[PDB]
């Protein structure tokens, strides 16, 4: 049933829903040409001052009967309003710029390390008031990486929530230009939060640092009672000043000029996935554009964002079920976990796919787990496999929109179709390395390539990089090979980087068969591999738990992963040499901390290269070797041993054979030996005995390996 209808019927009997209904004369004034963008700001917020914007987990400080005081969460939600939001941003700023022995001036650069929360959307704002450029730091990279990038940036002032305080430290102590440290996501009397804050003083003390700290809760007291900064900030370059860095991947900074940032507020990007109530969770860093579309669309269309409690996702069902969100966003990894979720549920009670038990399993992940008020849904950022799609919209029961888009170009299509504005032209060029042409069937394939409103400028500081991404002609280059299915309606294949040329000239997309075996009920990760050295494919599987109990994790899983892979490989229609042949089984998960996976929830290819590299490639090399070292050890020792074993080891040897299948009985065509393997096999025993023995006498049905065995000796 229709959106205006389940939107309707909502708002009548959902008062909550009925009030965060989005208001025209609040976006007109907003959005009217000329505005700057903390102009924009400031509209939005007080157009809506009264409304809840933004959610936090109540909690209450125990003490343990250690002593030490700890803030335990509620099974229970607590607001800030637009006007609350915008006063403590506005203190933010205000006591930023009136510091009296390290103030802050428009053009500053300010960098972060934290999650989401109402502290840090309440420092990105006072950043926009100040004119700074904000560069929002990965929560998973290392310090090194957090150095290189405040290095090219030289911030003046440098933000950590408490959990990343101590790599904020690290990185501080290394960048000369940071004068203060601001620490958010702080709670008054919260033992943990207090002893990080002294242990950062302690340590820039001992080394002799003139950096000053500061919790956000003491900057904000002291900035209300101050003047208000003036609107709009003293930056060099109206519109196109630089607001905000995003880094991508090594490391990139894509600018992010004010006209640019003010499309995720209330602009371009609402596109991207009648009017509709906007109350969603929020689980995405603002290290990543996918964190800001949907935080600033909601703030710009009055709704509420909540956010998840945990950095680590572990409290995800309870918060959806809590806040109850009208809208979702989704990436595959989050899709995966949902499925997961249902599949290890399936198993425990013991149900079949197609039946009433299981669709009450999706029904409980529908009206109580994700809440039950559930409009619209959007996916993006990764590519879905099709039954994964169908999975969730059938738990869901509405279209999942499918927005492709980037750092770089901003949103590109939905659900196929080019969104125009703010793409103006596009392109496939034919990638002859990589097997892609126009004159490819079923559709024409290459790399797209566009020309759009919301491009960046370029790459701080690396006008070579920048350059590179654009062609002769100014299109920007995505780096992404995709299909022309119908007139200017596209599906994704790959980035160019994860097309593999395996030996024997096969083109193999390694992301899309990562979503594909992503659905197998066995995988809870996976990480395929190849080398164009190798005609077959390897992947790093994380089982599920289920798996590894059942299975273990040595050639059991293996094999039970095989067969999993197999099925669908079959039923998507791919080729065998796309089905990984050998794993590298993992049982400790890709996360954000470890590295292995992206702010975004992405898998990095060279992450998992770097750890795992290694043992993949002693992986491939191992299978020939073995043969091999068989190989020689029967040439060596057959002057000396029966002709017999002799035969039957080489015969084993060579086509793949257990010595338990190799009776002195069997002919070579039982144990997969074609003639042109017998000719290798010929070969082989002729360099050892010095005696000619043709092909006849090994594929002949009439002899077997004592026949073989015996022609050899008559000589
Ligand atoms: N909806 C989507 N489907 C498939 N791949 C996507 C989608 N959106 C983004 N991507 C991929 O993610 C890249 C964006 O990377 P980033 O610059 O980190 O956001 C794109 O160039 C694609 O390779």
């Amino acid at each position: 049933q229709s959106l205006a209808e389940r939107v309707a019927r909502l708002v009548a009997i959902d008062p909550q829903a009925a009030a965060a209904v989005p208001d025209k004369a609040v976006a007109e004034r907003a959005t009217q040409q000329g505005l700057r963008l903390a102009q924009r700001i400031e509209a939005f917020l007080s157009g809506y001052g009264d409304r809840p914007a933004l959610a936090q987990r109540a909690f209450e400080i125990t003490k343990d009967p250690t002593g030490r005081a700890v803030a335990t969460l509620l099974p229970k939600f607590e607001t800030v309003s637009y006007r609350e939001l915008l006063e403590r941003s506005h203190a933010i700023a205000s006591e930023l710029a009136n510091h009296a022995e390290a103030p802050v001036k428009a053009g500053e650069f300010i960098a972060t390390i934290g999650f989401t929360s109402t502290d840090y959307t309440s420092l990105d704002i006072a950043g926009v008031l100040l004119g700074l450029t904000s560069v929002p730091l990965q929560t998973g990279a290392t310090t090194d990486t957090l150095k290189a990038i405040a290095e090219e940036t030289a911030p003046a002032v440098f933000g950590a929530s408490v959990e990343h305080l101590d790599n904020a430290v690290t990185t501080a102590l290394a960048t000369p230009s940071v004068r203060r440290l601001l620490v958010f996501d702080y709670r008054q009397g919260v033992d943990e939060d207090r002893e990080a804050v002294e242990a950062a003083r302690s340590r820039l003390a001992e080394a002799g640092s003139a950096v000053l700290v500061d919790t956000l809760d003491e900057v904000i007291a002291r900035g209300r009672a101050l003047p208000r900064v003036a609107l709009p900030p003293a930056t060099d370059a109206g519109d196109d000043s630089l607001s905000l860095l995003i880094y991508t991947s090594t490391p990139k900074g894509a600018m992010y000029p004010e006209r640019n940032v003010a499309q995720f507020w209330g602009g371009i990007w609402h596109n991207a996935f009648p009017d509709v109530p906007d109350i969603m969770v929020n689980f995405m860093p603002l290290s990543h554009v996918a964190g800001r579309i949907g935080l600033m669309g909601t703030l710009s269309s009055g709704g509420t964002t909540y956010f998840i409690a945990k950095s680590d996702l572990s409290t995800f069902f309870e918060d959806y079920s809590l806040a109850r969100p009208t809208k979702l966003f989704f990436v595959p990894r989050i899709c995966e976990m949902i499925y997961q979720h249902y599949q290890s549920e399936l198993d425990r009670i013991g149900a079949a796919d197609g039946s009433p038990q299981a669709e009450a399993i999706k029904t409980e992940l529908r009206e109580k787990l994700l809440g039950g008020r559930v409009l619209t849904a959007g996916s993006g950022s990764a590519p879905m496999s099709p039954e994964l799609t169908a999975f969730i919209e059938s738990v869901l029961q509405v279209h999942l929109v499918d927005g492709y888009g980037s750092t770089e170009a901003g949103p590109v299509w939905r659900d196929r179709k080019l969104v125009k504005p703010p793409v103006t032209e596009h392109k496939l060029i034919d990638v002859p390395e990589l097997g892609y042409f126009s004159t490819d069937s079923p559709y024409p394939r290459g790399e797209l390539a566009i020309k759009t409103q919301t491009i960046l400028p370029g790459y701080y500081k690396r006008p070579e990089t920048t350059a590179e991404v654009f062609d002769e002609d100014g299109f920007y280059l995505t780096g992404d090979v995709v299909a022309e299915v119908a007139p200017e309606e596209f599906v994704y294949v790959d980035r160019r980087k994860n097309v593999l040329k395996l030996s024997q000239g096969e083109f193999v997309a390694l992301s899309k068969l990562e979503a594909a075996y992503g659905t197998s009920p066995l995988v809870r990760q996976i990480s395929v591999y190849g080398s164009s050295q190798r005609s077959y494919l390897l992947a790093v599987v994380v089982p599920t738990p289920e798996a590894l109990a059942k299975y273990g994790d040595g050639e059991a899983v293996k094999s039970a992963l095989g067969d999993s892979l197999q099925k669908i490989a079959r039923e998507e229609g791919l080729q065998s040499y796309e089905v990984p042949r050998d794993f590298i089984i993992e049982t400790d998960p890709f996360t954000i901390e470890n590295g292995i996976l992206s702010d975004a929830g992405k898998t990095l290819r060279p992450k998992v290269k770097a750890r795992y590299g290694e043992r993949l490639e002693a992986l491939y090399a191992q299978l020939a070797e073995t043969q091999a070292g068989e190989l020689r050890s029967i040439r060596v020792g057959a002057g000396e041993r029966p002709v017999i074993e002799t035969v039957q080891r080489a015969a084993a040897a060579l086509l793949g054979a257990s010595a338990a299948e190799v009776d002195p009985e069997a002919h070579f065509s039982d144990l997969g030996g074609d003639s042109l393997s017998a000719l290798t096999y010929s070969n082989f025993l002729h360099e050892i005995f010095q005696v000619e023995v043709p092909v006849s006498v090994i594929v002949s049905a009439a002899n077997n390996l004592r026949s073989v065995a015996a022609h050899i000796e008559k000589e």
